[PDB]
């Protein structure tokens, strides 16, 4: 994994808040990273929450592609841009479901792109 430990420090406050808001457990987060994702609001709304916290998505879960790419290592950007070509724009019934569908698409196409701590 390329995510360096400093990132865990930076997201700590927003992570704690988002988990509290949505009833998310670390086990659910661990599961996404093992590519087990289910459409459960407690995890899908967590992912929306975290993304919103870092300005990666707006009020209707539209992705800011330049920020999303700006967050990944230079050496994943080419591959990430291809994935975004496939997986964006987002779609779904609400903000949480839009990020569920996005997560599934990215993980099925290139997991290392999908950023969820």
């Amino acid at each position: 994994d390329w995510v360096p430990p400093e990132v865990f420090d930076l997201v700590a406050e927003d992570k704690a808040r988002c988990m509290s808001e949505h009833g998310t457990t670390q086990a659910q987060i661990d599961d996404v990273d093992k590519g087990n994702l289910v459409n459960e609001p407690s995890i899908t709304c967590y992912m929306y929450c975290l993304l919103e916290a870092f300005s990666l998505v707006d009020d209707e879960a539209n992705v800011d592609e330049d920020i999303m790419l700006g967050l990944l290592p230079d050496q994943l950007q080419e591959r990430a841009q291809s994935v975004m070509g496939k997986c964006l724009p987002t779609s779904g019934s609400d903000n949480c479901n839009k990020i569920y569908n996005l997560a599934k698409c990215v993980q099925e196409s290139a997991p290392d792109v999908w950023f969820v701590i």
